[PDB]
């Protein structure tokens, strides 16, 4: 599931991406 395993992982990463994203 290129989308099934991506939708979940997405939010899982977004929680960390904000570390450098929202920062920069």
């Amino acid at each position: 599931g290129r989308g099934r395993e991506f939708m979940s992982n997405l939010k899982e990463k977004l929680s960390g991406v904000k570390e450098k994203m929202k920062n920069s």
